[PDB]
């Protein structure tokens, strides 16, 4: 019966070993499944990382080239704004020139009517000084 | 008895078979744990690199849309100033024709007045020749 003790402690050791191997097999498969999933993903993530980087660096060139074009339009704004202000001032001045000249034409017509009046009085004066 | 010692021998046999198979399994587990830890280290380094690269790419995409639209409005403002300088120039060219016509009238008026003086002085001299004849 110390006999049976021995065979029973042996057989219980075997059950614990079978339980241990089965548990370790469950752990083995669970890790395998996760590891596999993660390496699928790793490979996907790497291709996509290379694609994002290339496209990011490409858009950097695009940004810089269109910022340049934007700048060059901002300067033609400045140029065309000054041109328009200046056509406006040259127009405004030619209009005042027109105004001046109309006023100079009126004053002058007045002076020359005064001079015909003047000359009419001298003509009359000359007539009254004549020696019959 | 020898029956009991043979049962025990067969049990020990199984214990060894299973323990050895256990050790074989642990070696495979340690190897795969190492591969797995390494793959998970790389994955997390690449995922955040992916995160910042894609954020910057998306950000630059918005910048592109914004700037393309801004360049159309800049061009619009160039069109507003072109129009204004064309309309101010045609206004000016019409006024410059009035300036030119008026300057001729003023010249002509200075001449009318100057010849009036002359005609009056000649006429005064003829009235004098009449008086004296």
């Amino acid at each position: 019966s110390a006999d049976k003790s021995l065979q029973e402690s042996l057989q219980k050791t075997i059950y614990k070993l079978e339980e241990q191997l089965h548990n370790e097999m469950q752990l083995k498969d669970e890790m395998e499944q996760k590891c596999r999933t993660s390496n699928i993903k790793l490979d996907k993530i790497m291709k996509e990382l290379d694609e994002e980087g290339n496209q990011r660096r490409n858009l950097e060139s695009t940004v810089s080239q269109i910022e340049k074009e934007k700048m060059l339009l901002q300067h033609r704004i400045n140029e065309y704004q000054r041109k328009a202000e200046q056509e406006n001032e040259k127009r405004r001045n030619v209009e005042n020139e027109v105004s001046t000249l109309k006023d100079q034409l009126e004053d002058l017509k007045k002076v020359s009517q005064n001079s015909q009046l003047a000359n009419e009085k001298l003509s009359q004066l000359q007539k009254q000084l004549e020696e019959a």
